[PDB]
């Protein structure tokens, strides 16, 4: 599935990101741009042999099992093609851990690039919320 931007802002929030950690909503929302361009469906290798997966593009080194990483964890316990789903639970529970693993919002590559230290509520901006 491909959201919509406010879509999967209301989707998030009624999910319990808006705030989580203190990152505000589009802390998430851009985050989810960068990573997936909002696609549920979005996988990319990386160079080490693991797959990141989904809206947050969540990684099968340390988070979910794909059964193709190696020497890997499974610390949110579940399937990596859990976080593709058109329901966002899993990729949202997931997250919610990664974030609280002690870097924060920098686990997201792309946030630390693209929306730490940027305007991120323009993500939500005409919302209905
Ligand atoms: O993603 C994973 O892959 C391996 C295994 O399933 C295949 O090597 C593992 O233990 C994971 O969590
Ligand atoms: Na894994």
């Amino acid at each position: 599935k491909v959201f919509g931007r406010c879509e999967l802002a209301a989707a998030m929030k009624r999910h319990g990101l808006d705030n989580y950690r203190g990152y505000s909503l589009g802390n998430w929302v851009c985050a989810a741009k960068f990573e997936s361009n909002f696609n549920t469906q979005a996988t990319n290798r990386n160079t080490d042999g693991s797959t990141d997966y989904g809206i947050l593009q969540i990684n099968s080194r340390w988070w979910c099992n794909d059964g193709r990483t190696p020497g890997s964890r499974n610390l949110c316990n579940i399937p990596c093609s859990a976080l593709l789903s058109s329901d966002i639970t899993a990729s949202v529970n997931c997250a919610k851990k990664i974030v609280s693993d002690g870097n924060g919002m920098n686990a997201w590559v792309a946030w630390r690039n693209r929306c730490k230290g940027t305007d991120v509520q323009a993500w939500i901006r005409g919302c209905r919320l």
